[PDB]
């Protein structure tokens, strides 16, 4: 019944995988006029967007395969890659980023309880909804080192085996790049950037508060096993740190805590 031609074209959103999508407009049904993203895949990444239900997680409407292509019907995000609002805002507060980070950190907890690893998140991957919550969407194929690796854990550049720690790392890089303005470890070329993770000498700018130094320094660790997450509480081990300290989580999975932008 749910079929390719439900849907029109409006543009296209982003290339990527193997695959485009696209913002649609769905024409048949109750949803009659209703937006989607619509990502099709020439012929997993469903089975991962079909397991999940989680507030900062991105929702499959649709599914089907027809033709060669695979349509994956998700959400329509308005608000963008959070990547854009680092991009303007220069470096955030650690108000900002800690909601961003305390919100992502449950999405990261919720997809570890499934088994479920994310190892890359740079700031193009996470996805705002219209109010401004973050949204985890990216489950594709792409390869590891065909895109940035300035966000991935040591162990996955030395291929070595490694779990849900390199989530933890991800976190850490991202919160970096969110308060110094570039991520953690930056080479001149791809070669020595690649060293510089490896080497893990991490530089704590002076200015960060104690608890958010703590923090970095407790993410960002060579020894994976080591890291805060990598132990049992996996994601309340992080939430539990002083940075989290005016984080009402109960209300923040509720999305009853107001984002620092509203894409608007
Ligand atoms: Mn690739």
């Amino acid at each position: 019944k749910i079929r390719p031609e439900c849907f029109e074209l409006l543009r296209v959103l982003g290339k990527g995988g193997y695959g485009k999508v696209f913002q649609v407009r769905k024409v048949t049904g109750a949803n009659t006029g209703k937006i989607f993203a619509m990502k099709v895949l020439k012929k997993a990444e469903r089975n991962i967007l079909e397991e999940v239900k989680h507030p900062f997680i991105v929702d499959l409407i649709y599914a089907f395969q027809t033709g060669g292509k695979l349509y994956l019907i998700l959400e329509y995000l308005s608000g963008g890659e959070l990547f854009m609002q680092l991009e303007r805002e220069g470096i955030f507060m650690e108000d900002t980023a800690c909601f961003y980070l305390a919100e992502i950190s449950m999405a990261l907890g919720h997809l570890h309880q499934k088994g479920i690893i994310y190892r890359d998140l740079k700031p193009e991957n996470i996805m705002l909804n219209h109010q401004g919550h973050v949204k985890l969407t990216d489950f594709g194929l792409c390869h590891t080192f065909c895109g940035t690796i300035e966000y991935m854990a040591p162990e996955i550049l030395m291929r070595s085996g490694h779990n849900r720690a390199v989530d933890w790392w991800s976190l850490g890089a991202l919160m970096y790049d969110m308060l110094t303005g570039a991520p953690p470890f930056t080479g001149e070329n791809r070669k020595k950037t690649i060293d510089k993770i490896l080497k893990c000498k991490l530089n704590l700018p002076p200015y960060l508060t104690q608890e958010a130094r703590d923090l970095l320094k407790k993410l960002l660790k060579r020894n994976a096993a080591s890291r805060l997450g990598a132990g049992p509480g996996d994601a309340g081990e992080v939430q539990a740190h002083p940075f989290f300290r005016h984080i009402n989580w109960e209300e923040l999975l509720a999305r009853k805590v107001e984002p620092p932008f509203k894409p608007l």
